[PDB]
């Protein structure tokens, strides 16, 4: 009956509301997702309740034990029906789970302190100095663990090796981490973020470079649900009356700090 | 079975090559889009008949017959296995033919020759000494005609009551008439081509402003498929791969010639 709905608590998708502890259900949040699911749910016909990903994780399989964990596990092992978060659709996820035509395109970027003598992908891998890592459990800590490509092949080799470790659990900890480090960390992680934060006091990062790839988030339903082909009719329809595109404008922009 | 590929000639993604008189089959053709179905034909183990698309036209449902036209006709009507072409990801399209994840990300975008006075859809909209117009049987089309957008629906309104008519059959007729209508002809295309010509002699179109739209090309099949499959995995691995990326600067800008 109630669709289970799994998103992930990361701004400005899905966020903690202002007096959440008097609210009850969806109420409770906010949000770009939460905007969404409430249109994918209407325009599906379908109720449902958001629920936040136990291990605050996206989603990656882990290899010897071979259990998918976040997002992507609640689907696969049955706890959520549906996805809606900044997920991205890729291979080896593709594999276990359904992913609707994007509802936003993106790709992996660099996030610095300001100032930071650091112009692209290739001044990262040929330096030392300044340290940089992805998000743990996720497309962009694949993205270099699997390239074939000299420079973020570079970058993967000293990543997976420099200790302490480069690597997050979560966005929060590695825009954190950038914004203490003085210019000596900067950060792996989609531009749709990277663009956020920078709208975000105290207004003391940047995005630097072109994306590294191209890509999109696309919202998932466990292999084979009865979901899947409205959703993605769903999201076609809403991008192409441009809500998608008020949305980001909305959450981004409109709300913008800096 | 030999697998019966639509496509459409259109520069970069398909092309005559300069010896095609003595060259057959495949072999005439050249272009992203050529490369392209070699690379997936290969990850699914096909072997594939390139043929153009009858009509030359992208693909539209005739409102009165509901008869589908272009490489979507020759999917729906079984004239063709597969589509591999720049063809957008539409919901209209999605209803009757599948479509793998995008392997180019894109939108509409504007034309202009050169000087000429127009920073952006606003700025058409507010003028009638330069025309503009779209190209025929496609999803750009339907975007303006499908437009609640103030502006876009203004546009829409102008083009479609506009006398002669400002629609052309293929997009070389597009650009040809942006070259030679000295500045009084601006064109709706999609970002792709339009940075493409931008870097083609004589060397006299530009874009401008940002797209007015995000989506993406999807390689298409009929409904129930059995190819559907694959060629989606095989779209994934090879963005994954970086083929993608290095196809599309191979015939964007490696071939740029300005
Ligand atoms: C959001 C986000 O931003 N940068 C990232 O790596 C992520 C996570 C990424 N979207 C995933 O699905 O793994
Ligand atoms: C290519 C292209 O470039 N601008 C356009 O309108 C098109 C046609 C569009 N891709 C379609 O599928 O109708
Ligand atoms: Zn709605
Ligand atoms: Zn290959
Ligand atoms: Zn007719």
């Amino acid at each position: 009956k109630t669709v289970v709905v799994t998103t992930i608590l990361e701004s400005p998708y899905v966020m903690m509301k202002k007096n959440h502890e008097m609210l009850e259900g969806n109420e409770r949040y906010e949000g770009y997702c939460v905007d969404l699911a409430a249109e994918i749910a209407k325009h599906c016909g379908f109720k449902y309740k958001l629920t936040i990903v136990g291990d605050g994780k996206y989603g990656a399989r882990d290899a010897d034990t071979k259990i998918w964990n976040g997002m992507v596990g609640e689907l696969v092992y049955g706890k959520a029906d549906i996805a809606i978060a900044p997920l991205t659709i890729t291979l080896v996820r593709e594999e276990v789970i359904d992913f609707s035509k994007p509802f936003m395109s993106l790709g992996i970027s660099i996030m610095i302190k300001k100032g930071t003598p650091i112009e692209s992908a290739e001044d990262l891998s040929k330096q030392t100095e300044i340290a940089y890592g992805t998000t743990d459990s996720g497309s962009t800590k694949e993205f270099f663990r699997r390239s074939k490509i000299a420079v973020f092949d570079k970058m993967w080799t000293y990543m997976r090796s420099a200790e302490p470790s480069v690597f997050v659990r979560t966005t929060a900890e590695g825009v954190a981490r950038v914004r203490k480090s003085k210019g000596k960390y900067a950060y792996l992680l989609e531009s749709t973020m990277n663009e956020y934060i920078e709208q975000r006091k105290p207004c003391d990062t940047m995005k630097v470079g072109g994306n590294l790839d191209s890509k999109g988030y696309g919202i998932a339903t466990p292999k084979g649900s009865s979901l899947g082909n409205a959703v993605n009719l769903a999201v076609l329809k809403l991008n192409e009356q441009g809500l998608l595109d008020k949305l980001k404008n909305k959450w981004w922009y409109d709300k913008g700090e800096c």
